[PDB]
């Protein structure tokens, strides 16, 4: 059912179809996770509303959801902290592909160590995965860094569907990724300088408005 | 849904004083705006510093009074036509303290133009399966502001516009195709752009452009 209804909607959303979303294709095939199009789409809408300009990525697969962000206005800058070279090469190439150079900024390493190379610039929205390597640190270490009433965007806050399944018996790996997940979500509930709410849409999303 | 339980239970840290009253609805069959669709909203008018609200349907007031609570100088102008949810709209406002800012209009929501055009709206809510859902948008946008939002609830209809082959129910049927309708209609509207969720009973969001 939920599968039906997400096909329905996607099958909506075919019409706003952008030059960037054929890499979709290319991501299913070689096991390279990118942004669920659901998901996207509603970011992409939160970027209008609030005028967004310059955003801050932590981590990306292959720039897909970098360039789907610059690809609203010319005056948005995306800049994309990746540690994996498989992925900084992908994105790279599909920057230069799709002639995105001039508005994405790749910025190489682990997301641990990079606030004095993204420091440059006041960010109107934070991207970040609630189960990539250290998400509280990295809303920490980042979120200085974004405007009053600046929004952080976070993913993957139902780490997939598995917060409640049974089915984490499974894998060790898995657990861990839920404890995280759930401990991130209650972290975030309580800092008193954000309103949160979250939305069980694809692998689950929060957002986060900085008072 | 054990997900949508799991969210919902991180947002009891967010509960208003109107919250309550979701339990009035469960008991009388009275269907209310789902709480993860009330609370993106919530997060959409406060983004978008949305004062001026129009509301087509009331039942009991629930989301009129929560979109209220927000912040003192938000008002809310609903258009009800039911007799007992006005009665239960009226007694809220009165009960919950929001007579100053929410205006139910009484009467068919097709006739009440003249009745809310005092005012420009930041956002309009409708329901996608309510009536003569098209004709609602189409009567109610002229008085939004540019950059302002139309938000369409129940725009999955429960479910069952995915594929309305699974329906049996002649009523339900019609229902779905209205709803099938309105969605395909709503996407291609050339000013406005629209982003759909399947969140709950599905959501829409269209900015005015």
């Amino acid at each position: 059912m939920d599968d039906l209804n997400k096909k329905y909607l996607i099958d909506l959303h075919q019409h706003q179809n952008s030059s960037i979303e054929v890499l979709r294709e290319f991501a299913e095939v070689n096991e390279v996770p990118i942004v669920d199009r659901l998901t996207l789409d509603l970011i992409k809408q939160l970027i209008r509303m609030n005028n967004v300009k310059n955003i801050l990525e932590i981590g990306t697969a292959i720039g897909y959801s970098s360039m789907q962000f610059a690809s609203i206005s010319d005056d948005i800058h995306v800049t994309t902290i990746e540690r994996n070279e498989t992925m900084i090469q992908y994105a790279k190439q599909n920057l230069a592909t799709y002639h995105f150079e001039n508005q994405v900024r790749i910025i190489e390493g682990n997301a641990l160590e990079q606030f004095e190379n993204v420091n440059d610039k006041v960010y109107d929205m934070i991207f970040i995965d609630a189960a990539k390597a250290q998400s509280k640190k990295f809303f920490e270490i980042y979120t200085p860094l974004l405007k009053h009433q600046g929004l952080v965007i976070t993913d993957n806050v139902l780490y997939h569907g598995f917060v409640s399944d049974i089915g984490i018996v499974r894998s060790r790996n898995v657990r861990q990724m839920v404890k995280k997940v759930q401990d991130y979500n209650e972290w975030l509930i309580k800092q008193p300088g954000y309103t949160t709410n979250f939305l069980n849409i694809d692998d689950g999303l929060a957002i986060s408005i900085k008072g």
